[PDB]
């Protein structure tokens, strides 16, 4: 008589016994497979006397696991929340994942590994270095301070902080490096010859400690009027006390600080070391002028050689630039 064929292969599902042909009276059954249901369940069938299996309504459709796009302080990555699917999670900044980074759909429908939670990253209240007080620190959580707040540390009197006085509350909940603090001393600074100075009558000088320096009349620094202790048991500089210069000439028009001046009045009670000046000179065959320069350096200047003072004819400054 007849037989019914091979039975019709449906998506996500699989037929048992699987035959290329049986006699009427024999029973498939069609299963979704794991991970897949329908409506219905399963579907049997038996080979009926005209060969031809009957219509199969069956559908199988994946596990749906429950929804997932909702994380509390942070991003769901996912297209569909159905099996076998995949999600990843992370956090928006100040939060850590509380659990794994990702999430399957199983054959059963729930997740695995559970799905996480974002938590606050948080530090614990830092440690003093020594010789140091805290200037700015306000827990932002409980005693705790969270992600990305700060702590300023200022050293003691006398002492130099070595590293930095700013800490921050790190994604590890530990801060990151303390500053040290050490006490530093320097010397004595010495007075200049023809100046003296002044630091405060005490027996040894201490980082941040400040001297000031001067100069006798004909005599200017040829640093800074004050000084201070640095933190490298030095100080910022040593100024020395240098012979001014008498005006050189006694009528010039001169260039000082790109500004055309009569020496004799810009520097009528003298010029100080460093005080640099430019003379005017000719150029007899362009009939042109240019400048050259001179500086006062402890007492002394010299005139270009090029240049000539006038005891009726015009001075090099009275002539056009080459
Ligand atoms: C807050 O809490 C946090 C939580 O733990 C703390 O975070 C930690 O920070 C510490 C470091 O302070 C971490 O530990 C250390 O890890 C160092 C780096 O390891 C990487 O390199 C290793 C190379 O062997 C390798 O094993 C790793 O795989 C790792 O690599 C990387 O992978 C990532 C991806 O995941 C990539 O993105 C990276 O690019 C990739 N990097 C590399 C290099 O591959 C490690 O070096 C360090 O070791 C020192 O201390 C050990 C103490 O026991 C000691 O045993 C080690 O020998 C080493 O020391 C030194 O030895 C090394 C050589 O091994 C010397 O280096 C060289 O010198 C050669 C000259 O001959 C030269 O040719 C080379 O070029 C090179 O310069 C080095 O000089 C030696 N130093 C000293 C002083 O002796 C240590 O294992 C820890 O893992 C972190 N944990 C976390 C969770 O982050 C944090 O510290 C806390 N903060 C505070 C403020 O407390
Ligand atoms: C910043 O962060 C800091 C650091 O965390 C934080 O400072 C903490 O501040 C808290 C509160 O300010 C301190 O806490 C606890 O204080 C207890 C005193 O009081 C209680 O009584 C008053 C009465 O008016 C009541 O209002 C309180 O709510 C509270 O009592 C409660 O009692 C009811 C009863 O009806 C219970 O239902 C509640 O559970 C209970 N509530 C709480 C919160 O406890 C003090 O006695 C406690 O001391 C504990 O825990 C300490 C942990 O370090 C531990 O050192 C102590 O020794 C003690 O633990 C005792 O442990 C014994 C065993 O080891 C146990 O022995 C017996 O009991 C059982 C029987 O079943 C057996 O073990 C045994 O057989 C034996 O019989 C004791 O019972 C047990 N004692 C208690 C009382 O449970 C708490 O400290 C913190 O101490 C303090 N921490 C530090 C480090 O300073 C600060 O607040 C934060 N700042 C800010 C702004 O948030
Ligand atoms: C108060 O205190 C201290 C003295 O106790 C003074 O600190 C000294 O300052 C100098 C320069 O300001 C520094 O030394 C050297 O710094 C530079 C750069 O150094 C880098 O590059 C070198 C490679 O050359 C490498 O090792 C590192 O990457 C390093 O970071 C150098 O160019 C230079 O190095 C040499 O100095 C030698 C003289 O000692 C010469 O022979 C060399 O030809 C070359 O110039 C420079 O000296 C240090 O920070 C420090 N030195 C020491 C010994 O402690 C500070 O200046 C002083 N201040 C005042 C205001 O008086
Ligand atoms: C101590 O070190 C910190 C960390 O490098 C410095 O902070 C940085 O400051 C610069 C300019 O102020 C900024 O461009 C950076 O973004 C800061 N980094 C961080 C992680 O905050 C700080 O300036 C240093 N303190 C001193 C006194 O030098």
């Amino acid at each position: 008589g007849r037989t019914c064929p091979k039975p019709d292969d449906l998506p996500f599902s699989t037929v048992v016994p699987l035959k290329t042909f049986y006699e009427p009276g024999e029973e498939i059954t069609y299963s979704c497979k794991p991970g897949y249901v329908s409506r219905g369940g399963m579907r049997k069938f038996i080979c009926p006397l005209t060969g031809l299996w009957p219509i199969n309504t069956l559908k199988c459709t994946p596990r749906v696991c429950p929804f997932a796009g909702i994380l509390e302080n942070g991003a769901v990555r996912y297209t569909t929340f159905e099996y076998p699917n995949t999600i990843s999670f992370s956090c928006n900044t100040g939060f850590y994942l509380n659990g794994a980074d990702s999430a399957k759909c199983t054959e059963e429908g729930k997740w695995s590994p559970e799905l996480p939670v974002c938590a606050p990253i948080i530090c614990p209240p830092p440690s003093i270095p020594t010789f140091a007080t805290l200037r700015v620190y306000k827990p932002s959580a409980g005693n705790n301070s969270l992600y990305r707040d700060t702590a300023v540390f200022e050293c003691l009197p006398q002492h130099a902080m070595f590293g930095n006085d700013t800490i921050t509350c790190t994604t590890h909940g530990n801060w990151t490096k303390l500053p040290e603090c050490r006490e530093v001393k320097c010397p004595f600074p010495s007075r200049p010859d023809n100046g003296f100075v002044n630091y405060p009558a005490k027996p040894t000088l201490y980082y941040k400690d400040k001297a000031t320096f001067g100069c006798h009349d004909g005599y200017s620094l040829d640093g800074p009027e004050e000084i201070e202790c640095t933190k490298l048991g030095n100080w910022s500089a040593m100024p020395s006390c240098k012979a001014s210069c008498k005006v050189p000439v006694k009528k010039a028009t001169v260039v000082y600080q790109g500004e055309r001046v009569k020496i004799q009045e810009k520097f009528k009670n003298g010029m100080l070391h460093g005080d640099k000046v430019s003379f005017f000179c000719k150029n007899k065959e362009k009939k042109c002028s240019y400048t050259e320069d001179a500086q006062c350096i402890d007492g002394t200047i010299e005139v270009p050689k090029c240049f000539k003072e006038h005891s009726w004819k015009t001075d090099a400054s009275d002539v056009k630039p080459c």
